[PDB]
Protein backbone atom coordinates (compact mmCIF):
# COMPACT_ATOMS: atom_id res chain seq x y z
CA UNK A 1 0.00 0.00 0.00
CA UNK A 2 0.42 3.51 -0.72
CA UNK A 3 1.68 5.85 2.68
CA UNK A 4 -0.95 7.98 3.93
CA UNK A 5 -1.09 10.72 3.87
CA UNK A 6 -0.20 10.74 0.35
CA UNK A 7 0.91 13.68 -1.96
CA UNK A 8 -0.05 13.13 -6.04
CA UNK A 9 1.75 15.74 -8.22
CA UNK A 10 -0.47 16.96 -11.11
CA UNK A 11 1.92 18.35 -13.56
CA UNK A 12 1.02 21.98 -14.79
CA UNK A 13 -2.08 21.38 -13.03
CA UNK A 14 -5.36 20.19 -13.83
CA UNK A 15 -7.47 20.92 -17.08
CA UNK A 16 -10.98 19.64 -18.60
CA UNK A 17 -10.36 15.82 -19.59
CA UNK A 18 -8.47 14.89 -16.71
CA UNK A 19 -9.65 11.58 -14.92
CA UNK A 20 -7.96 11.45 -11.79
CA UNK A 21 -9.06 7.79 -10.49
CA UNK A 22 -7.95 6.49 -6.42
CA UNK A 23 -8.19 3.17 -5.32
CA UNK A 24 -8.08 2.07 -1.41
CA UNK A 25 -10.15 0.31 1.18
CA UNK A 26 -11.80 1.91 4.12
CA UNK A 27 -10.20 1.20 7.23
CA UNK A 28 -12.72 -0.70 9.99
CA UNK A 29 -13.92 1.54 11.96
CA UNK A 30 -13.36 4.78 9.97
CA UNK A 31 -13.49 8.21 11.18
CA UNK A 32 -12.89 10.44 8.09
CA UNK A 33 -11.26 10.64 4.90
CA UNK A 34 -9.90 13.82 2.99
CA UNK A 35 -8.64 14.76 -0.66
CA UNK A 36 -7.51 17.58 -1.15
CA UNK A 37 -6.87 19.32 -4.66
CA UNK A 38 -4.16 22.16 -3.80
CA UNK A 39 -3.41 25.57 -5.32
CA UNK A 40 0.08 26.22 -2.50
CA UNK A 41 -1.34 26.61 0.52
CA UNK A 42 -5.22 26.81 -1.06
CA UNK A 43 -7.47 23.89 -1.19
CA UNK A 44 -9.13 24.09 -4.55
CA UNK A 45 -11.46 21.34 -3.68
CA UNK A 46 -11.67 19.44 -0.72
CA UNK A 47 -13.77 16.40 -0.74
CA UNK A 48 -14.10 14.74 3.08
CA UNK A 49 -16.44 11.50 3.89
CA UNK A 50 -16.96 12.09 7.61
CA UNK A 51 -18.29 8.65 9.09
CA UNK A 52 -19.70 10.38 12.18
CA UNK A 53 -20.82 13.79 12.15
CA UNK A 54 -23.38 13.56 15.06
CA UNK A 55 -24.04 10.12 14.25
CA UNK A 56 -24.42 10.98 10.46
CA UNK A 57 -22.34 10.19 7.42
CA UNK A 58 -21.47 13.25 5.31
CA UNK A 59 -19.68 14.31 2.82
CA UNK A 60 -18.40 17.62 3.24
CA UNK A 61 -17.05 19.78 0.44
CA UNK A 62 -15.38 22.99 0.13
CA UNK A 63 -12.65 25.22 -0.34
CA UNK A 64 -9.72 26.66 1.69
CA UNK A 65 -8.00 30.56 0.78
CA UNK A 66 -5.47 32.30 2.81
CA UNK A 67 -6.19 29.59 5.61
CA UNK A 68 -9.89 30.50 5.98
CA UNK A 69 -12.40 27.78 4.73
CA UNK A 70 -15.06 28.69 2.84
CA UNK A 71 -18.86 27.63 2.45
CA UNK A 72 -19.42 23.76 2.82
CA UNK A 73 -21.28 21.89 0.33
CA UNK A 74 -23.07 18.96 1.84
CA UNK A 75 -24.59 15.60 0.34
CA UNK A 76 -26.06 13.25 2.17
CA UNK A 77 -25.64 10.24 -0.29
CA UNK A 78 -22.61 8.44 1.64
CA UNK A 79 -21.27 5.78 -0.49
CA UNK A 80 -18.46 4.44 1.46
CA UNK A 81 -18.59 1.86 4.13
CA UNK A 82 -15.64 1.08 6.57
CA UNK A 83 -13.73 -2.36 6.04
CA UNK A 84 -14.84 -1.99 2.20
CA UNK A 85 -13.00 -1.51 -1.13
CA UNK A 86 -13.58 1.81 -2.87
CA UNK A 87 -12.97 3.95 -6.12
CA UNK A 88 -13.37 7.56 -6.50
CA UNK A 89 -13.49 9.18 -9.99
CA UNK A 90 -12.78 12.83 -10.15
CA UNK A 91 -13.39 14.41 -14.07
CA UNK A 92 -11.87 17.80 -14.35
CA UNK A 93 -15.14 19.25 -16.29
CA UNK A 94 -14.68 22.78 -17.73
CA UNK A 95 -17.10 24.03 -14.68
CA UNK A 96 -16.40 21.18 -12.18
CA UNK A 97 -15.17 18.49 -10.54
CA UNK A 98 -17.48 15.76 -11.02
CA UNK A 99 -17.35 12.91 -8.58
CA UNK A 100 -17.91 9.50 -9.17
CA UNK A 101 -17.81 6.66 -6.12
CA UNK A 102 -17.59 2.77 -7.38
CA UNK A 103 -18.83 3.88 -10.89
CA UNK A 104 -21.60 5.79 -9.54
CA UNK A 105 -22.12 9.69 -9.88
CA UNK A 106 -21.82 11.16 -6.88
CA UNK A 107 -21.72 14.74 -6.60
CA UNK A 108 -20.13 17.82 -8.40
CA UNK A 109 -18.22 20.84 -7.11
CA UNK A 110 -18.19 24.44 -9.14
CA UNK A 111 -14.69 25.63 -9.72
CA UNK A 112 -14.23 28.42 -7.24
CA UNK A 113 -10.68 28.83 -7.66
CA UNK A 114 -10.30 29.16 -11.42
CA UNK A 115 -6.33 29.11 -11.90
CA UNK A 116 -6.92 25.60 -13.38
CA UNK A 117 -3.58 24.83 -14.30
CA UNK A 118 -2.47 26.31 -10.46
CA UNK A 119 -4.12 23.29 -8.98
CA UNK A 120 -1.36 21.32 -9.26
CA UNK A 121 -1.29 18.28 -6.37
CA UNK A 122 -3.94 15.92 -5.11
CA UNK A 123 -3.66 14.93 -1.24
CA UNK A 124 -5.25 11.90 -0.10
CA UNK A 125 -5.54 11.48 3.94
CA UNK A 126 -7.39 9.62 6.42
CA UNK A 127 -8.70 6.31 7.38
CA UNK A 128 -7.70 4.45 4.27
CA UNK A 129 -5.34 1.95 3.09
CA UNK A 130 -4.52 3.71 -0.34
CA UNK A 131 -3.80 0.96 -3.33
CA UNK A 132 -3.13 3.47 -6.23
CA UNK A 133 -3.83 7.00 -7.56
CA UNK A 134 -3.28 7.97 -10.82
CA UNK A 135 -3.91 10.57 -13.59
CA UNK A 136 -5.30 10.12 -17.27
CA UNK A 137 -6.88 12.18 -20.00
CA UNK A 138 -10.34 10.78 -21.60
C1 LIG B 1 -15.26 28.13 11.37
C2 LIG B 1 -14.98 26.63 11.19
C3 LIG B 1 -15.01 25.72 12.28
C4 LIG B 1 -14.75 24.33 12.12
C5 LIG B 1 -14.47 23.78 10.86
S1 LIG B 1 -14.13 22.02 10.66
C6 LIG B 1 -13.23 21.80 9.12
O1 LIG B 1 -14.09 21.76 8.00
C7 LIG B 1 -13.42 21.87 6.75
C8 LIG B 1 -14.42 21.92 5.64
O2 LIG B 1 -15.29 23.00 5.81
C9 LIG B 1 -12.43 20.74 6.63
O3 LIG B 1 -13.10 19.51 6.59
C10 LIG B 1 -11.49 20.78 7.85
N1 LIG B 1 -10.46 19.76 7.75
C11 LIG B 1 -10.57 18.37 7.71
C12 LIG B 1 -9.33 17.81 7.61
C13 LIG B 1 -8.89 16.46 7.51
C14 LIG B 1 -7.54 16.08 7.73
C15 LIG B 1 -7.09 14.79 7.61
C16 LIG B 1 -7.97 13.79 7.24
F1 LIG B 1 -7.60 12.56 7.12
C17 LIG B 1 -9.33 14.17 7.01
F2 LIG B 1 -10.18 13.25 6.65
C18 LIG B 1 -9.72 15.46 7.15
N2 LIG B 1 -8.48 18.92 7.58
N3 LIG B 1 -9.14 20.02 7.66
C19 LIG B 1 -12.22 20.66 9.17
O4 LIG B 1 -11.34 20.91 10.25
C20 LIG B 1 -14.43 24.67 9.78
C21 LIG B 1 -14.68 26.05 9.94
CL1 LIG C 1 -13.08 15.80 9.20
Amino acid sequence: PLIVPYNLPLPGGVVPRMLITILGTVKPNANRIALDFQRGNDVAFHFNPRFNENNRRVIVCNTKLDNNWGREERQSVFPFESGKPFKIQVLVEPDHFKVAVNDAHLLQYNHRVKKLNEISKLGISGDIDLTSASYTMI
